[PDB]
RNA sequence: AAAAAAAAA
């Protein structure tokens, strides 16, 4: 059918993908590393037990036996290192990385000493790959299980069934708006396929968690997926709150601090398991003796552990995972097949379509949700990206059937009207609205905060032209730096709180500048890409596009999502500092520059900064 | 061409 060539052409689109990314891995001897992929001169600084029931120790570089230090390759949180003294020392992940520090969490086996050095690599993992390629191979070999259906219906094969017209609905949430009713309401009266496509600040979380309440209202049970493992937090504490009974799968490294006691970690350390952990303590002590033994009883952890998770994951209502947690290796794997009766993949427009099938073979009905006007899944593969790997579910879907399938909020609650008509006539159709309450708010409203030039307009664009603020293998640009300080320093200064402001850049270079050039003088303000600050908002955003050069060469601004994305970060406030001459070359990029100015308060470097020659 | 994130026993 279309399946068994969408999953050949998908692996095909898949292998483009892992390749063009061990290519970049292999090419870039012991040196060349610490940049890099590798930290050094590791001396060990702390060692305790959590996490639950882990082995957590911290590391700080050693220059001459003191400093520094670390240049690390952002080397995040939630990164696989080898840890090295020889060879192979162990393995473990990585719970926090300071500019200090860096403390990985080992799963144990043995110490481990502060008298020694250490080196801590980051290793690649062929997991996201591996289950990717057994999901798509599952879908093309499926039978008739209760997927079946909807299945068809992803894929042309057959149209979507009639509604299953649920009787009209007491909601939970009384305040809710009418296109979030509507939105729900057709959820829950589908039957294979609902799609939420929820522009930036329209609720969309609010909205799918209504959903779920109904859902288990309806005594149904859920599984609850995303790309990333921040996204199902989300969700994951907001189901917390309306007290549901939810489960969370592992590994809680990874997982948000306030919900750690969500994770089939936590329930499982709630006993009863003190004495399945008082033989862990046997089975440690006839790897002893020594001098068929283990193998005898390590069958019974099997069944002690499974026991457990299959009883934890039968008493939650909701279980919640990221799309590549739905493994059919990992704890799902437990219940029987027909186990889950829908399946919410939140952020959708914002995952390797592949991933969802992971989750999606596992309900016959599911729920889509995200916003396919905003970044699509990452691609290293230029050439997968062309052959369409960038496309998500959902937005084929939303490209496909429209409003055959897809309900759309409209009433956003976050930005003044100013900033929301651009993002609104500009990528949602000309059709958001602001709620009478967001609509006229500036920073001058909020508390603490003085009426100034700038805590007094919603809009406001700095211009790099014709100053020749000139750029400089991603991209700096001194000339902005210094801009986003002082107008940083205007609005500290009127009263804003630094917890309240964001500095957005599209190229990492601007942001280690930016946050070199910042960081100290404003502990509490986040610097951050747009990549790395998605689905957060902020009272005040200042955006600096960098690109400044007589070529006229814009870079990847030219995606039209990631700009939006940047702009509709903001509440009340944002401050786009570019160069017009450069940007303009763009159209997207030039309407965006033509609005701040039609309806804003623009500006020039020159009543800014001092030296200028154009 | 582009320089951007995920995920992970």
């Amino acid at each position: 059918a279309a399946v068994e060539s969408f999953v050949t052409k998908q692996l095909d689109l898949l292998e483009l993908e892992r390749d063009a990314e061990v290519e970049e891995r292999r090419s870039w001897l012991k040196e060349l590393q610490s940049r890099g992929v590798c930290l050094l001169k590791l001396q060990v600084s702390s060692q305790r037990t959590g996490l639950y029931g882990r082995l957590l120790v911290t590391f700080e570089p050693r220059r001459y036996g003191s400093a520094a230090a670390l240049p690390s390759n952002s080397f995040t949180s939630g990164d696989i290192v080898g840890l090295y003294d020889g060879s192979q020392l162990a393995t473990g992940i990585l719970t926090r990385v300071t500019q200090k520090s860096v403390t990985v969490a080992f799963d144990e086996q043995q110490s481990l000493d502060r008298e020694n050095s250490y080196r801590l690599l980051k290793l690649a993992n062929d997991v996201t790959y591996r289950r990717l390629k057994k999901a798509l191979i599952a879908l093309k070999k499926y039978h008739s299980g209760p997927a079946s259906s909807l299945i068809e219906v992803l894929f042309g094969r057959s149209a979507p069934s009639p509604a299953s017209e649920i009787h009209p609905l007491t909601f939970f949430n009384t305040c809710l708006d009418t296109s979030q009713k509507e939105a729900v309401l057709f959820a829950l009266s589908q039957k294979e396929l609902a799609i939420i496509h929820g522009p930036p600040g329209t609720g969309k979380t609010t909205t799918v968690v209504e959903i779920i309440l109904q859902a288990v209202k309806q005594g149904l049970k859920v599984l609850c997926c995303a790309p990333s493992n921040i996204a199902v937090d989300n969700l994951v504490e907001r189901l917390a709150l309306c007290k549901q009974r939810i489960l969370r799968l592992g590994h809680p490294a990874r997982l948000l601090e306030s919900i750690q006691q969500h994770s089939l970690d936590a329930v499982l350390a709630r006993s009863d398991s003190a004495q399945i952990v008082a033989d862990i303590r046997k089975d440690i002590d006839q790897v002893f003796v020594k001098n068929n033994e283990i193998k005898l009883l390590r069958k019974e952890l099997k069944e002690r552990e499974e026991a457990a998770m299959l009883e934890s994951l039968t008493s939650a209502n909701v279980v919640l995972a990221t799309n590549t947690g739905a493994s059919a290796d990992g704890p799902l794997k437990l219940l029987p097949e027909s186990y889950f009766d829908v399946v919410v993949i939140d952020e959708c427009a914002q995952a390797l379509e592949a991933s969802c099938w992971i989750p999606l073979l596992k309900a016959r009905k599911c729920i889509l949700a995200g916003d396919h006007k905003q970044l699509p899944p990452t691609t290293v593969s230029h050439k997968a990206a062309l052959a369409g790997l960038s496309l998500s579910l959902m937005e084929r879907l939303a490209e496909e059937y429209g409003a055959r399938v897809v309900r759309t909020l409209t009433v956003q609650y976050r930005m003044h009207q100013a900033i929301m008509r651009w993002a609104s006539d500009t990528m949602y159709l000309g059709q958001l609205t602001a709620h009478s309450s967001v609509a006229r708010h500036l920073l001058r409203d909020l508390p603490g905060v003085a009426a100034t030039e700038e805590t007094g307009v919603p809009l406001l664009l700095v211009d790099t032209a014709g100053c020749g603020l000139f750029e400089l293998q991603s991209k700096g640009n001194p000339g902005e730096v210094r801009l986003v300080s002082l107008h940083i320093q205007a609005l500290v200064d009127a009263g804003v709180p630094a917890r309240d402001i964001a500095v957005v850049s599209p190229y990492n270079l601007q942001v280690d500048l930016l946050r070199q050039s910042l960081v100290h003088r404003h502990p509490e303000l986040e610097i951050k890409s747009v990549d790395g600050f998605q689905g957060r908002e902020k009272e005040a955003v200042i955006l600096s596009f960098v690109r400044s050069n007589r070529k006229g060469e814009v870079g990847f601004l030219a995606e039209d999502r990631r700009i939006n994305v940047a702009v509709t970060r903001a509440r009340r406030h944002v401050a786009v500092i570019c160069d017009s001459r450069t940007v303009n070359n763009h159209a997207f990029l030039k309407t965006l520059v033509e609005y701040f100015t039609q309806h804003g308060e623009v500006r020039t470097a020159f009543e800014y900064l001092d030296d200028i020659v154009p």
